[PDB]
């Protein structure tokens, strides 16, 4: 739209690329997303607006949807950094305790929100979580997975992420339900802590056989019905669990706890949000400030 002017390209991803703009009349500083062509599904649409009315203060507000000439920008509230950067910015001192937690419990009252009216993320990842100087964390592109469907690349054919994908989706679920974000977010909690990513996998074989070399292969006596499932094969390697004390140090023990339980192979079994809010872990919860480097 001829209303805004681009300052810098802030994201690249599936739908399309994200920029810092400037609003050329509010003059308000915003987060725009080019998307790519035939008609533009009014499907899309519906659920795009319905997106825009869910207003919480851990959620980025999606200000507007401009649908000009089979082309969509998404308008959103600007944040100053996502937490990709303030984690290679931390790589070398660690991010507090304090701040992690914090994070972790606003992250989950803007998921205990969005799952109470049947929304759900499906694509939670460092890059669109943003942060901004007063303490907060918000999601970003929440639900904008209802919008389409997933693809093989990115707008220009990049590399998306299978990192923090649920191992429902891994072995074919298609009808996945909440659970998949605390999932994904229980990986970048373990990240946020260790400085590196939990399972980086190099192709989607590679992403589940790393989580079965960490949480070992599951099998019907922790997830019943894993078999039944469409990619499940008999034949995978079968690696026993190691234990978290190995995989998140030196996180403390309710941490652990509370990020084993995000970590469930069973969806089912798996803590929702709304619980993860009266976890003990956040018995001592504040909101620390962090220091960006902006
Ligand atoms: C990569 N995908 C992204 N998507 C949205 C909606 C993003 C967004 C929204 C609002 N504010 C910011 N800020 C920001 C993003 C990345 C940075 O590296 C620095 C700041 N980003 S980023």
């Amino acid at each position: 739209m001829e209303n805004f002017q681009k300052v810098e390209k802030i994201g690249e991803g599936t739908y399309g690329v994200v920029y810092k703009a400037r609003n050329k009349l509010t003059g308000e500083v915003v987060a725009l997303k080019k998307i790519r062509t035939e008609g533009v599904p009014s499907t899309a649409i519906r659920e795009i607006s319905l997106l825009k009315e869910l207003n919480h203060p851990n959620i980025v507000k999606l200000l507007d949807v401009i649908h000009t000439e089979n082309k969509l920008y998404l308008v959103f509230e600007f944040l100053h950094q996502d937490l990709k950067k303030f984690m290679d910015a931390s790589a070398l001192t660690g991010i507090p305790l304090p701040l992690i937690k914090s994070y972790l419990f606003q992250l989950l009252q803007g998921l205990a929100f969005c799952h109470s009216h049947r929304v759900l993320h499906r694509d939670l990842k460092p890059q669109n979580l943003l942060i901004n100087t007063e303490g907060a964390i918000k999601l970003a592109d929440f639900g904008l997975a209802r919008a389409f469907g997933v693809p093989v690349r990115t707008y220009t054919h990049e590399v998306v992420t299978l990192w923090y994908r649920a191992p429902e989706i891994l072995l074919g679920c298609k009808y996945y339900s909440t659970a998949v974000d605390i999932w994904s977010l229980g990986c970048i909690f373990a990240e946020m802590v260790t400085r590196r990513a939990l399972f980086p996998g190099d192709s989607e074989i590679d992403q589940l056989f790393r989580i079965f070399r960490t949480l070992g292969t599951p099998d019907e006596v922790v997830w019943p019905g894993v078999t039944s499932m469409p990619d499940y094969k008999p034949s995978f390697p079968k690696w026993a669990r190691q234990d978290f004390s190995k995989v998140v140090p030196p996180l403390d023990e309710d941490g652990r706890s509370l990020l084993s339980q995000m970590l469930h192979y069973d969806p089912n079994k798996r803590i929702s949000a709304k619980a993860a809010l009266a976890h003990p872990f956040f018995q001592d919860v504040t909101k620390p400030v962090p220091h960006l480097r902006l």
